[PDB]
């Protein structure tokens, strides 16, 4: 698949390897994998790799949450593969109120103490911050197992679904909690259009990669959890072609996002509404679309 | 606007010429042109040509009765952009027995006389294969004033009513016609699938040439009658993206029917089931995809 062209250059956390280092240790000592081939197959993916390509001008002090949180959340999708849409939903919000540091874990599961210390320390480095992350990451953990999944969707009603399913808002807190970018409700609320446009180019970048993966999975796993729903499927079925043919024609659009993206920021600073913390802001959605399109071409995650 | 490649060739009718000549001669003298202005405006869509260019491989006695359908119906198409849905399905459903000869026609009223000495004069040439047109245009004329369009579509669902509002069976069975390709109807349930997908090109390149012509309609003429319908609005709308993006997006998934046509036709063949008649019927099919795209990229009609 030979991408067309793109302006936007992806850039890396300096951090990269001695973060990746730290953190994918950390999970090897307490996440529960199956075997030695899971083991290996985790570090293979390069979860804080992605994270840095996501956050790349995270404060130094700052990327490693990041990367801590987005590989926990990367665990999880996976093992809510292999479970009904009534026992995932379970599975997450046992972890809600864990999160927000309301109930204690239990030691002897390791994704409730995983999750628990993970979020007492955001909040211990920068509480106001960290908590703007909550509400976000519990949108996107709900979306995971909404029944809309086992609908037929076309793909305006797709992408706006998954907006929350692919954890856009989540990465947008993210980004600013990791950055220390501090951001009012006005230029928030400014910034909406750009938001939505981004998380469209993100969630079908991904589709594109990830698709042999969660063809497969639909094929092998919950026949709920595993359920294929994915912008591929859909440019496939409406339009009756291979879904090689769609990924094609699907890459084609997300240029046309990046032309958007580029479209709404030059108009935002020709109405006189670019601050700062916008300009920074809008330069970090940048990265998180062309890191996400670098990872994605290059994990293992999507190849093997 | 640049095409991508494509690897299918046009080839246009030797007589194109002189039966333009005959068939734009005889709509200037018989059919209600308002003025000047606009008798040439219909010279300059070049209505025969377009036709010569869809059946490049008709017989010579037989390619003008073609370009007079398609002339009447180019002509009526438009007539039925300043009439509400019930005007333009009452004026359709009045030539319909006409066409079929079991209404005589008011001869003071060219398009009735017209369409009735028109099919007349083909049944006279050869009944069998005139009388396989009559359904497939009755199932475009209703397509063009059914209240669907005035109602939202997706993609899939709008390809799907588009076959029939582009008039692909009407199209397939004048070509047969043209060409005195006789075909079986187990020969013709063979291909069904290859009519499908050659449907979806016809459409969509038609879309992305017509959708200037057809914006200005939609804000000029009847609000019903001229309705945007269209893919490019569509996708444009399914994606948020804008119309000239959508024709990118587009034009690359004509590419992928160009390239599916192909394939399907490779498979015919590899299985035994292509037949002599079938294989003039596929490449006439092509024809109709590349020769609809050359007309659609120069003529007026279009960028004027
Ligand atoms: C498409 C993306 C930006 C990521 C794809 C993988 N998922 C897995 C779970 C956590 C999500 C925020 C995300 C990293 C989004
Ligand atoms: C896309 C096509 C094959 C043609 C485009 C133009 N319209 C004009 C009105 C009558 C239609 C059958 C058609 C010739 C279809
Ligand atoms: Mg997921
Ligand atoms: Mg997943
Ligand atoms: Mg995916
Ligand atoms: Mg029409
Ligand atoms: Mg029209
Ligand atoms: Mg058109």
């Amino acid at each position: 698949l030979e991408p067309p062209p793109s302006t936007f250059q992806p850039l890396c956390h300096p951090l990269v390897e001695e973060v990746s280092k730290e953190v994918d240790g950390y999970f090897l000592q307490h996440w529960n994998f199956p075997n030695e081939k899971a083991r290996k197959k985790f570090v293979a993916a390069g979860f804080s790799r992605v994270t840095c390509l996501y956050f790349p001008k995270a404060l130094d002090d700052r990327i490693h949450f990041a990367c801590r949180l987005l590989t926990v959340l990367f665990l999880i999708d996976d093992l809510l593969e292999y479970m009904s849409f009534e026992e995932g939903s379970a599975y997450n919000e046992k972890l809600i109120p864990i999160s927000r540091g309301d109930v204690l874990p239990d030691r002897s599961i390791p994704v409730e103490y995983i999750i628990y210390d993970l979020w007492e320390s955001m909040r211990a480095h920068d509480r106001e911050m960290a908590d703007e992350i909550l509400e976000p990451v519990f949108l996107f953990m709900r979306a995971q197992t909404d029944r809309t999944r086992a609908r037929p969707m076309g793909l305006g009603g797709y992408l706006e679904y998954r907006e929350r399913d692919v954890g856009k808002e989540l990465l947008a807190a993210l980004m600013r909690f990791s950055m220390g970018l501090k951001l009012s409700p006005s230029e928030l609320q400014r910034v909406r259009e750009i938001d939505a446009n981004c998380s469209k180019h993100l969630s079908v970048v991904n589709d594109i990669y990830s698709y042999e993966k969660e063809l497969y999975t639909s094929k092998t796993a919950h026949s709920e959890g595993g359920i294929l729903c994915t912008s591929v499927q859909i440019l496939a079925q409406e339009a009756d072609v291979t879904a090689e043919a769609a990924k094609r024609v699907l890459f084609v659009m997300c240029r046309e996002w990046e032309l958007r993206h580029q479209l709404l920021v030059a108009r935002l600073s020709a109405e006189g509404l670019e601050t700062p913390g916008l300009a920074a802001y809008v330069e970090g959605l940048e990265y998180q679309m062309s890191g996400n399109e670098l990872w994605s071409q290059t994990t293992l995650r999507y190849s093997v």
